[PDB]
């Protein structure tokens, strides 16, 4: 019957009303968003005198924390990055009013699905697409910096959002499922399109993991559709498999999950268990399309689409997907990488 006094709804919600001053500072415009969290709402602030949103957490114990964790982090890396320049999302400040815990963020756009969205999931130009790149890679630099090492744990297109809808800047936000590498909590992480196979195969897993999502994320940036898209955790493995052929014997020999996917064999070898492309078949060469035309034959005729273009973004990516994370591609060697030599 009643939430919180009147003030929410009966999914934890604050109900949102526009017009609503809050705390002799902000006046509430328009809610802007809205996910598992809560919600995010345009709001002025008239101390600062600047459009802000705010990310208004549900008003129940399990979300609470979650932010909670959240803000640490934020704290940390936005202390670390005074100017801005690393890609990350700056939260201003943060309160707690009428029972939910509210965020303060600079004002941003739409996410990179929606930008997918926006190009019929026909895909961004090789050239958007590297410099979406080279910021994400940037930021991951940032998060390994040792007195952060942040692992962010749900890297995916929603999680990227532009800052202008006409303009190629981007922040990466939402660290509430996020982790440090000397306090690893979680067995069960990352988003299933973009989950990582060490993850998968319940192995330990360290920073490499966001950039594993971050191959999967640009591959699909320029196709407009999913890399590997599985429905579950089997599939989702063997779509990997399809592309990238069987992993490592070494890394299945030591993998607690390995006999989920994959039966060894007398000779020592593993193959799949018993619908999929043999291993190794699906080429990401075919995938990106590097000699006809690119996603679709849609470059064919196109400026910043040549063979040699679609070679290093290929090389790349598939660094990006080594299936080892001791010798997938680090952030700093991704930003020295020919892909970005123009
Ligand atoms: O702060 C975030 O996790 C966050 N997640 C969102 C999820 C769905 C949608 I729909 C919008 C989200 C979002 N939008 C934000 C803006 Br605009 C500025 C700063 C942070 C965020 C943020």
């Amino acid at each position: 019957k009643v939430y919180n006094d009147g003030y929410d709804d009966d999914n934890y919600d604050y109900i949102v009303k526009n017009g609503e001053k809050w705390m002799d500072r902000y006046e509430i415009d328009s809610l802007i968003g809205k996910g598992s969290f809560g919600q995010v709402v345009k709001a002025y602030d008239r101390v600062e005198q600047e459009w802000v949103a705010i990310k208004i957490i549900k008003n129940k114990k399990a979300f609470l924390n979650q932010a909670q964790i959240e803000v640490r982090l934020l704290e940390l890396m936005n202390k670390h990055d005074t100017e801005m320049k690393y890609y990350i999302v700056h939260l201003k400040r943060h309160f707690m009013f009428r029972n939910h815990l509210c965020l303060v963020f600079e004002m941003l756009s739409y996410n990179l699905y929606d930008l997918l969205r926006n190009t019929n999931f026909r895909g961004v130009s090789l050239n958007l697409t590297r410099k979406f790149a080279q910021q994400m890679c940037t930021a991951l630099l940032f998060l390994a910096t040792p007195e952060l090492s942040i692992i962010h744990c749900d890297l995916k297109p929603e999680n990227i959002l532009l800052c202008n809808p006409k303009r190629s800047a981007i922040k990466i936000v939402d660290f509430g499922s996020s982790c440090q590498l000397g306090q690893r909590i979680y067995q069960y992480i990352q988003s299933r399109f973009y989950r990582s196979p060490e993850v998968l195969l319940g192995m330990p897993y360290d920073l490499a993991i966001d950039m594993w999502s971050l191959g999967c994320i640009l591959v699909e940036m320029h196709t407009g559709e999913p890399l590997f898209s599985g429905a579950n955790e089997v599939d989702q493995m063997n779509k990997i498999v399809e592309v990238l052929g069987i992993p490592p014997a070494h890394i299945l020999d030591q993998a607690p999950k390995a006999r989920k996917f994959f039966e060894k064999l007398p000779d020592g070898t593993w193959n799949l268990k018993k619908e999929y492309k043999p291993p190794g078949t699906r080429k990401l060469h075919n995938i990106l399309g590097v000699e006809t035309g690119g996603p679709g034959g849609r470059r064919a005729g196109e400026s910043g689409h040549t063979v040699a273009d679609y070679l290093k973004f290929k090389d790349l990516i598939l660094r990006m997907l080594d299936y080892d994370p001791k010798t997938r591609i680090q952030p700093y060697y991704a930003l020295q990488h020919s892909f970005f030599k123009k």
